[PDB]
């Protein structure tokens, strides 16, 4: 268990909660000094569960598969929720077995198929701890449609912060005014896979990419990653898919 509450939440306490979330995954090496995440994890200790208070108190827990930090489905009163989809499938065979009545959304969790139900990409959606106050209130009274949106929410101020430390302080500067992510951050986000293959194909090639990667930085402008001495190896990503998932 990691823990956050909306009720008090400031960017102080935001942080300590995304610092617990990293340091609940387990790895044994780093790759330039950035934590590598599992080939695989047996069992149940596959999944982490994420406790979330919105302001009110009212709570949903929410698994995460420690080995890509990909958010598998969530509980809400004695309802569970999964994704469409084979992992989640197999994580509802470890994690919420107390809950009265298992639900399966009627999508995959990958950004494509959530923009999709939800009726609008994540440019236009608002993300920021009001926002995810909102998500929580949402996933406890089940509509599909309205909880694509709120996952897109959950994922980007939970598992993308954890990811880059540029996102997290996105979500930080948008601890009480909600604001639909930056270009760069939608970037990070979709490269998350692509850098960690390029970091862990360094080692051996001196530090340098095999493939450069495209990123959009913070003032809009298209910039190419080439090598592990970027800032966005050296000061902004945190965890590492393993090649090995990719
Ligand atoms: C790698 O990227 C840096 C930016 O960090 C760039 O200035 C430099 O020319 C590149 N160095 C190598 C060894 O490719």
């Amino acid at each position: 268990d990691v823990s956050f509450r909306l009720s008090g939440a400031d960017p102080s306490s935001y942080g300590m909660f995304i610092k617990d979330l990293r340091n609940a995954l387990p790895h044994t090496e780093k790759v330039y000094n950035i934590p590598l995440l599992l080939p695989s994890v047996s069992g149940a200790g596959r999944y982490l569960l994420m406790h979330l208070f919105n302001y009110d108190g009212n709570t949903i827990t929410v698994a995460v598969d420690v080995t890509n930090v990909y958010i598998m489905g969530y509980l809400a009163l004695t309802t569970s929720y999964f994704f469409n989809e084979p992992a989640a499938d197999l994580a509802s065979q470890y994690v919420f077995r107390s809950a009265r009545r298992k639900i399966t959304l009627p999508y995959s969790g990958n950004y494509e198929r959530l923009q999709i139900a939800a009726g609008k990409p994540r440019e236009k959606i608002p993300i920021g701890l009001p926002a995810l106050d909102t998500a929580i209130s949402t996933l406890l009274h089940y509509d599909s449609t309205a909880a694509a949106g709120a996952l897109l929410v959950l994922i980007q101020t939970t598992a993308e912060a954890a990811r880059f430390k540029y996102i997290e302080q996105q979500i930080q500067e948008r601890a009480y005014r909600d604001e639909v992510p930056s270009s760069a951050t939608i970037s990070l986000e979709n490269s998350w896979s692509g850098l960690s293959k390029q970091i862990q194909l360094a080692q051996g090639n001196n530090g340098v990419f095999r493939t450069p990667t495209v990123l959009v930085d913070s003032k809009g402008n298209r910039v190419q990653i080439t090598n592990v001495t970027s800032n966005v190896v050296t000061s902004n990503i945190q965890l590492l898919l393993n090649t090995k998932n990719i």
